[PDB]
């Protein structure tokens, strides 16, 4: 009975969903969970098929649900001195709505060693001008940093931080990854570019909110099967078990 | 008096017009409307030289100039709702501002068998979860189901549908496509790929919205000659006739 | 004294500053300065590794601090009177939050010459109709028109001038320059074109406010040394005299 047409198209679909990851037609993915003292969760879905690439502005990454709004003192007031030193107009000196902690989780076929996580303040320029930037500061090539998360053959990374209370408690980020390839045909090659530039915002950047991680764990993690990492250190992620007729080195 | 030099001066015109279409030097476009209960149209231009690439989030799929907002529920409780099964804290199971229907209009030198229309519900995520999304969903693959219509020498594709009460009827979609062509040289072959790649946001998704399909047509339809096929099924378009001096295949 | 191994790694820091311009380690960017009536500047800051791209939409270019609200008309009032001709419904001709003029800054390792400046009116449509729009109309070749500006061995570039009282008072722009590239290997080339491709969103267009020119070039100009021209035509950039051990052609 272990043997039955039926159990083997059990099989399939698990072997189909293991296959799915490296094949060219799934999406990678990297989630941007922002957690606010409120316990409330931000959540960014990037996604492509082959290519990650996105901004999050500041305007992205603080909470937008339970909003910062004396009615008293315009936006501006309160940006300007985060523009420019001591250049603001503001009672407030840190929002209320500015993230405390991030996760970032990489899953899908992501090349982990392409990601970059490069965080900034509120102006996005590193270093101390714009002509002395650097495209990518020690701090960005965060591919090492992750942690390898496995859920039987699924793998995923996961990278945790504090915003602080400085300059990256403004935040804006700069995220990117490549899906990993595994042989030597380029998903950019000249016979490909064309068909994946043309999917270059599929999808363009995309949000939600949750009043808590619990929460989101429930009506949204699970739900969407995507895999995660909880506060308290739990994996909430699929599992399909490895199946292979004969040894793997 | 058939042959003046004013009148090749007009042949020279209309030979431009249905050439500049071929000619590297005009935009592809898709128009996507969207029509509401309350009669009214919002309308976004997706354009390119050579790749249209855009996703279409939910609030940009709703009726913003007619808005929902009741006085009384702030947007995430109903967001919740459509986020995540029964997640929802609204009193309100449909919002009135989501569309009723949509039109796509692919024009200018689109190769047709290029575009994908990919609808999903509110959260893009196609399939059962994220690691089994398909990139391309069997009914992403719309290049068939467009009509084919023509306006003398000019061509453009028309694909009509309803958004209904389901998941789709909150919708978000990705839209892409690339420009005919007709020969081998590659508009991203390494020689080329640098200035096409300079103009990926040539421009950005644009909308506009109108009080009703009438009124768009007289102010922006014909004001801006977009070939458009109105609700009672009547083409509207610029017609260029065809100019040869020897017969076609 | 002169030579000194403190002055020697001074000479280095210097050196590192000139040559990182032509370096891959450094971005390019163009600057977008807007200036109101009410003497404010709304500044976008553009910029990637090797190829910005972006549209200022009508939204991105008006003055959104000090808004044009009158607690009376909706914003589509206005809006569908620059949609189309004669189809508004406003008491009011031009919005008042409507940029004067604008200056364009080109700098870090731009090609100057593969620079576009495609300023249109609100629909973004070039010319009589969307068919006969083309990609580069004459005044989008402006890279003849900046002026050079040099400050020792650092280069950039301006343009200025007015919106009007016309269509391009409702102004959108299509801004593209590619990174000089002073050698063969294209930064798109088949071997690089990934690596470049996960970054075309590092940075997403990124704008400021400031209350008077003034202000911002102590504020920000300054601050981030920001190569830039004041309106009575001061040149405002770091200035990095040239270090070199043998004569230049
Ligand atoms: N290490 C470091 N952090 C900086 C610097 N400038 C600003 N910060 C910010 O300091 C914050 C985290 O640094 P921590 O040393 O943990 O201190 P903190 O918890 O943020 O609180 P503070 O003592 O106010 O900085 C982040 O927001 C950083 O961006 C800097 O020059 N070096
Ligand atoms: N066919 C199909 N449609 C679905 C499914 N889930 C949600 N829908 C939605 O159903 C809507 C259209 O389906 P129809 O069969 O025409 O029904 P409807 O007019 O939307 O009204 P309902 O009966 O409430 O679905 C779209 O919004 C679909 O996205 C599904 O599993 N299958
Ligand atoms: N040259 C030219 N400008 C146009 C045309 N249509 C609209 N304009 C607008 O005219 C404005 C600038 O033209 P100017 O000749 O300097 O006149 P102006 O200061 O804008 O004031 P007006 O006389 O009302 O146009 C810009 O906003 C242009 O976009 C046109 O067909 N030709």
């Amino acid at each position: 009975m272990e043997n039955s047409a039926r159990q083997v198209a059990q099989d399939t679909r698990e072997l189909h969903l293991l296959q799915h990851i490296k094949s060219d037609q799934s999406y990678i993915y990297v989630f941007v969970f922002l957690y606010y003292r409120d316990h409330s969760v931000r959540v960014w879905k990037l996604t492509n098929p082959v290519s990650i690439s996105e901004t999050l502005d500041y305007d992205d990454l603080i909470n937008n649900v339970n909003r910062c709004k004396s009615a008293r003192e315009p936006a501006i007031y309160y940006r300007e001195g985060i523009t420019g030193n001591d250049a603001g107009d503001s009672i407030i000196d840190k929002a209320y709505c500015e993230p405390v902690s991030f996760m970032i989780v990489a899953c899908g076929d992501v090349d982990i060693q392409t990601i970059e996580v490069n965080i900034q303040g509120y102006d996005e320029i590193e270093g101390v001008g714009i002509l002395d930037s650097n495209v990518t500061p020690p701090y960005a090539i965060t591919a090492t940093k992750f942690e390898r998360k496995t859920s039987g053959g699924y793998i995923f990374y996961t990278y945790c931080g504090l915003f602080g209370h400085g300059d990256r408690g403004h935040p804006t980020m700069a995220v990117g990854v490549e899906k990993k390839n595994r042989n030597a045909f380029g998903r950019m090659h000249p016979m490909y570019v064309a068909a994946n530039y043309k999917r270059r915002n599929f999808w363009a950047k995309k949000d939600w909110w949750f009043p808590t991680e619990g929460q989101m764990v429930e009506q949204f993690i699970k739900q969407q099967s995507i895999p995660y990492v909880t506060a308290d250190n739990v994996m909430i992620a699929p599992c399909v078990r490895e199946i292979r007729h004969h040894a793997h080195y």
